[PDB]
């Protein structure tokens, strides 16, 4: 298991513009296109992202390209973030995959927020970070995926994904 296969499971793959859980226009593997209510602002964002006139439809390859750029951007957002980096640097490789999952889904600003959990993760207080992470909108909105990420953080194993 790795961060790519982990996220591919959690986000699925979709070759046509679609709406995410929050109602936002998305495509491929969890690639947010826009928060605007326009299928047209979205077809616009999509085209600019792909470099061609897609008509709201992309291939596996294009989707994978987006995916790769987004995992890359999550990692880099973590490493640049003064709040995130040290927590991240302190973790093992499995747990790191979890942090990355969180960032890809909710953005660096969101996670950077989770102050208390961050502190407990760093202190390697596993059970408690898991309890605190659950007290969030995130968990309440997408509980099964959140449970998977949270077990990954708690345990340091890929159990939840096998
Ligand atoms: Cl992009
Ligand atoms: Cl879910």
């Amino acid at each position: 298991m790795n961060i790519f296969e982990m996220l591919r499971i959690d986000e699925g793959l979709r070759l046509k513009i679609y709406k995410d859980t929050e109602g936002y226009y998305t495509i491929g593997i969890g690639h947010l296109l826009t928060k605007s209510p326009s299928l047209n602002a979205a077809k616009s964002e999509l085209d600019k992202a792909i470099g061609r006139n897609t008509n709201g439809v992309i291939t596996k390859d294009e989707a994978e390209k987006l995916f790769n750029q987004d995992v890359d951007a999550a990692v880099r957002g973590i490493l640049r973030n003064a709040k995130l980096k040290p927590v991240y640097d302190s973790l093992d490789a499995v747990r790191r995959a979890a942090a990355i999952n969180m960032v890809f889904q909710m953005g660096e600003t969101g996670v950077a927020g989770f102050t208390n959990s961050l502190r407990m993760l760093q202190q390697k207080r596993w059970d408690e970070a898991a309890v605190n992470l659950a007290k969030s909108r995130w968990y309440n909105q997408t509980p099964n995926r959140a449970k998977r990420v949270i077990t990954t953080a708690r345990t340091g194993t890929w159990d939840a994904y096998k």
